[PDB]
């Protein structure tokens, strides 16, 4: 079901649309060019922003999941059609951890990046940084064992030591950490992509809410409930098989139109959550843009956002010549890092009342954009077209034609015509608001 260069291709019709808890599918070729090396091109440069794999719930939500399994089991006097299972569905799902089946994504990411850059991981042991989530680190232990996986079994490969990870990155409201958001103040106080979602949830749930009703007599739910039944298709499907080979029974609960709003709640929590639909949501990704800033051009970082200055500054944590860097985040501080660095500056704001598919969208969806175990490519290429070197993003095998700058039509940009387009995030954004 999962693959390699792929991903996640069973039950497409559903499983591409769980937003971020969607397995990783590979977009290559869609709504844009291939995403292969160009002729008479040679990467030189390659970092990779890579979520964690799938998941179980976080502690919080599985309680939530289970009280609501709980007594839908203890109030039915009935389970009518399809929610018969329910009757004696036991709830297993633990909290926070990857699942095998995550862990065997992020081994296919390791894999697949090794496979895709060869030429020079052949001879590059990459610079790799987590932040600081039992998850997020396992998921870079997870992808090195790929990345050996694959190299070891190249007799071309001359430079095998395993890469270590480096940096752990804690997570604290009072620690400045680029691959996790946290400390601007203002920011974390925000509500906005919560009432923007139950707004939205409020639109759509009561039909499916009455119809749950209807087939389980006995049980009273809420329009959040019926999120939360929603969200256990994925959450089971990733947890109840290694391979998540077997779609969860709730699943086929709801409709392929309902699983397409669905896919839009997601992708409106995370615009309106910490993409540009939030007044400080791509000011979160400042800190790593000027990080990867700093490793485009081999220069000292310049940021007062959320980097660490200590961090930044030495080589042992921050180098600034390690020519493949791997860094392991979260959604949201990738949606808020892809929409600082530009990328998505095509997509209007979202429709809080219609779905807008990721085509007019400009291929923004939280399902093509952080699905888990979702991985970007930042390259630079010196290509026999240009004395410069070109930049291009790929974002879950997508290209993703840079924004600011004079770009092409194979999606890059000259290297620094790039960063001199990036002005918002190099001045600091409304960084300031924060506090
Ligand atoms: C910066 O990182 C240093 C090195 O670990 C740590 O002592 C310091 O508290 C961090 N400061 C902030 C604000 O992140
Ligand atoms: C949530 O509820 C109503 C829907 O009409 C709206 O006027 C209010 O502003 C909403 N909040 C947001 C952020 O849309
Ligand atoms: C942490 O970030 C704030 C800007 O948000 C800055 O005032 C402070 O100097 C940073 N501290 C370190 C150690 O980077
Ligand atoms: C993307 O659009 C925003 C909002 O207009 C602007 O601040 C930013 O500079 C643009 N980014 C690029 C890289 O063009």
């Amino acid at each position: 079901c999962d693959t390699v260069d792929l991903g996640y291709q069973c039950s497409p019709a559903t499983s591409h649309l769980w937003g971020q808890y969607s397995p990783f599918f590979s977009l290559e070729d869609e709504l844009s060019v291939s995403s292969k090396l160009p002729k008479d091109c040679r990467i030189t440069l390659v970092q990779v922003l890579s979520r964690h794999g799938a998941r179980y719930p976080t502690s919080s939500k599985s309680k939530k999941y289970k009280k609501l399994v709980t007594a839908i089991q203890a109030n039915a006097t009935d389970f009518k059609g399809k929610f018969a299972f329910l009757k004696t569905y036991n709830y297993t799902l633990g909290a926070d951890d990857l699942t095998p089946f995550g862990e065997q994504q992020l081994v296919n990411s390791g894999i697949k990046f090794y496979q895709r850059y060869k030429a020079l991981a052949r001879s590059v042991v990459p610079f790799i940084r987590a932040s600081g989530s039992d998850r997020v680190i396992a998921s870079g232990e997870k992808f090195i064992e790929g990345f050996q996986q694959a190299k070891l079994a190249d007799p071309g490969a001359t430079n095998r030591a395993a890469p270590a990870i480096s940096v752990i990155i804690p997570e604290s409201e009072t620690f400045n950490n680029t691959l996790d958001h946290g400390v601007c103040t203002k920011f974390e106080a925000s509500q906005l992509g919560d009432e923007v979602a139950a707004n939205f949830t409020a639109l759509f749930a009561p039909d499916i809410r009455a119809r749950a009703e209807k087939h389980l007599p006995g049980v009273t739910l809420t329009d959040e409930d019926v999120v939360s039944l929603m969200d256990m298709c994925s959450f089971d499907t990733v947890a109840r098989t290694s391979d998540a080979s077997q779609l969860s029974p709730f699943c086929q609960l709801f409709t392929h139109n309902e699983w397409k709003k669905y896919n839009y709640l997601q992708s409106l929590g995370k615009y309106y959550g910490y993409g540009a639909g939030n007044p400080l949501g791509p000011a979160q990704g400042i800190g790593f843009t000027n990080e990867l800033i700093a490793r485009l051009t081999r220069s000292p970082v310049q940021d007062h956002t959320s980097t660490n200055s200590t961090l930044v500054s030495n080589p042992a944590t921050f180098p600034l010549n390690a020519t493949m860097y791997v860094d392991f985040s979260h959604d949201n501080s990738m949606v808020s890092i892809f929409f600082a660095l530009g990328l998505y500056n095509g997509t209007e704001p979202l429709s809080r009342t219609s779905v807008e598919s990721a085509k007019e969208l400009d291929g923004y969806s939280a399902s093509w954009v952080v699905p888990f175990g979702a991985r970007a490519y930042f390259e630079t290429m010196q290509c026999k077209s240009e004395k410069e070197p070109l930049v291009r993003a790929l974002i879950n095998d997508r290209v993703v034609p840079l924004h600011g700058c004079d770009v092409d039509k194979l999606g890059r940009c000259k290297l620094n015509d790039f960063v001199k387009g990036l002005s918002w995030a190099r001045s600091g954004g409304n960084w300031g608001e924060c506090f």
